């Protein structure tokens, strides 16, 4: 992704926390960008500081709901009328809930996947369509779409179950993503954070220092945004163990055929990463 | 084993009807539920071909909710209490994500997520309600996800979404169920029986196995390792020697703190 300078760009959940940070650092890109988000008062909010910061013109505000594929579509076809075709889109809505899945009912799942999950898949199928067009038509040259997930895409514990479920998907589809876009050179990034800011809510990581690593690691079309240094060893060691759960089992009939074929879509997967590395 | 019931999704035919035919042979008592009815009645047939009062089947489409709870309602009138729960049913999709329609995302999830979601909502509360008043001892709930759910190319992209969560949700249920001593396991296959995929049995005995070992992922395919091991190596190198950002060292200190407490969970299940 050469040059930012000039790019329209759609940030959800764009109102405050991560969003803000990342809203923030692609106008310090030289970006328009739109902030959309569930509340009008934090939209207004988000917009009057922005503007004290020196940045009105290139910001605009539009309320939604990320669940609503009608909805998103709406919000798409406002901002490309009035800042012109979105090349980059930044998912960033999400809900959380702190409880195990046994404890769960219907309605907390359909909250939190129409946000965390439906979200994304709006956003998603709302826009990059869109770009794949433009790109086609060289109209448009490069672009990316950074889905924030969580380090719970890799760390499931007990609670929040629902939550975990929803980023472990964010994951898969980004992933998905990545690979599927890199023949229309539209970058894919899936941002996996820590803790954002006992005193817990005081040393969480600050939304800018998150939004200029994402905004870098965009420029490296990078998969994995891990922006927290944090969890590199742990997650080392969650790997090891699920290495560990093979277990020395027997060649069963048509084994040898069947690991023949499958180094072979092996290697055109690896071949694949390697082009993206 | 003996005197369970095991209620199995997508339980006709591939890994599902495996996995019915090995359970049947510890001697549980199986409900086949499959959203086909003659596909249902052709597994019913090639079974009682071999004891037939302890096999049943079930026509569930397993994203519809209150199918579901009725299909549950039904074995567990004839049966009695499910207490192993496998969540098998799937569909695929060959097509990268940019190329989907939101119909295809509403189909693939129903059946994928939904029908998970569906069958641990329907038991899963129900098991818990029983361990609680000492009438239920034990339980497993298996849940078909792929190696899909590891290894994700551009396509099929929804399909690789929706096993991603599945993997997500049974790792999350796996750990909050231990309390209650109900197993959970993820059951991550490559190829299945189109002449050298693994024989259905063969996964379902394994199957069994690692559910008297409470293991959380069932690789039941030795195929992949390698190169799980290696995909594993390039997003460990993913991570950047950032610099130390305010509050770090506070940040960090608290993480190893979770980090132990979970740690500490994962060595109690193993």
């Amino acid at each position: 992704l050469k040059d930012f300078a000039g790019r329209t760009a759609f940030v959800t959940g764009g109102a405050n926390g991560v969003g803000i940070g990342l809203v923030r650092q692609l106008l310090n890109q030289g970006c328009k960008v739109a902030i959309a988000d569930i509340r009008q008062d934090s939209i207004d909010k988000a917009l009057a500081t922005l503007e004290a910061e020196g940045s009105g013109p290139e910001v605009m505000g539009v309320q939604l709901d990320v669940a609503s594929r009608e909805g998103f579509k709406m919000a798409a076809d406002e901002v490309e009328a009035r800042f012109g075709p979105v090349s980059i889109l930044c998912n960033n809505a999400g809900v959380n809930l702190f409880q195990p899945i046994e404890e769960s009912s219907y309605d907390d799942w359909d909250w939190l996947l129409g946000v965390n999950l439906h979200g994304v898949v709006n956003g998603v199928t709302t826009f990059v369509p869109r770009m794949v067009e433009r790109v086609k038509a060289g109209e448009q040259k490069g672009g990316h779409v950074v889905n924030t997930a969580s380090m719970a895409a890799f760390l499931a514990a007990g609670s929040p179950g629902i939550y975990n479920t929803t980023k472990f998907a964010v994951r898969g589809l980004s992933e998905s993503l990545h690979y599927s876009l890199l023949k229309y050179e539209i970058g894919v990034s899936v941002l996996c954070p820590g803790l954002v800011k006992a005193g817990v809510h005081e040393f969480g990581m600050e939304p800018d220092v998150i939004g200029a690593r994402v905004i870098e690691a965009m420029k490296a079309n990078r998969l994995h945004i891990f922006s927290h240094p944090d969890h590199k060893e742990e997650l080392r060691e969650v790997f090891d163990e699920i290495i560990a759960e093979y277990q020395d089992y027997p060649k069963d009939p048509g084994y040898d055929q069947r690991v023949a074929f499958e180094k072979f879509r092996a290697d055109s997967f690896a071949e694949a990463r390697r082009q993206s590395r």
